[PDB]
């Protein structure tokens, strides 16, 4: 229950933002069931910043979109719950609107990311961020990093 | 990328052991789809102790025993990554044998802890951990309803 301490408000967030570390790094999702490239991506977010703020559709907000799950299987406490537990994160908010330009407008990240190919200049967000001087880029879900590549390699010695 | 290095071998890890943070606190599952519960449970786990290691059962290991279903959705290395992302989590080892027994061999938990009303008194691991001065026991574990893993697993096939 620990990790619960990122679970936060808005409004909270919104009080707390000046205090925060720079860069700040902000991501959204659904993060409906967790896989390797949503923690691969969510550690490489992290690495580009000090900070790393998660937003996480609210279940009716889901329900806004056709691309994804319409209808998530776990409830937005749950998904919240999920990325609160990982290394990398530092705080979880969740929206209900349908896009989270928003919730980006109240939190003011320095670095907006998004996880996939997404071409960020078809992004609402993107525009936002970048508009008070900030940065937004896609971080590709998997790819061959040197990490990776170093950790293993020392993992067949064995 | 950072949090791949808590993925590390038997062998390393048991020549590392005794200058882990004691007590070592051990637990082995698979670990096939995260939930809420799994996470609640690891981090009860580690405020046990000073230090969490987890046991990750190989897909042929898994292919070997009557939990759950007999196919694993993700492959090993990819349910230890999920594992190694976490907050609580400070080392991830894959074991192939039926059971985790030679792995708590080689690792000497000092604390062996089980989530669910298990008799701890009928697996020889608890023996062997209450042999060398340590301590085996259950803590609740709240497992998901039926449903929704039958609906995680197809998802997660999607």
């Amino acid at each position: 229950a620990s990790f619960e301490r990122k679970l936060i408000t808005r409004d909270a967030l919104a009080a707390m933002r000046a205090s925060l570390p720079a860069p700040v790094v902000f991501t959204n999702g659904v993060f409906d069931i967790l896989h390797r490239g949503h923690v691969s991506y969510l550690a490489d977010a992290k690495a580009l910043g000090a900070c790393l703020i998660v937003g996480v559709n609210s279940d009716a907000s889901v329900r806004m979109l056709g691309k994804g799950d319409d209808r998530p299987i776990n409830v937005q406490e749950d998904r919240m719950a999920l990325l609160a537990a990982l290394e990398c994160v530092d705080w979880v908010v969740g929206f209900d609107e349908k896009t989270p330009v928003s919730l980006i407008e109240a939190v003011h990240p320095d670095i907006l990311v998004k996880g996939g190919d997404y071409d960020m200049d078809a992004l609402p967000e993107s525009a936002l961020v970048r508009g008070w001087g900030g940065r937004a880029l896609a971080i590709p879900f998997e790819h061959d990093r040197s990490t990776t590549a170093l950790l293993k390699k020392v993992r067949a010695q064995s």
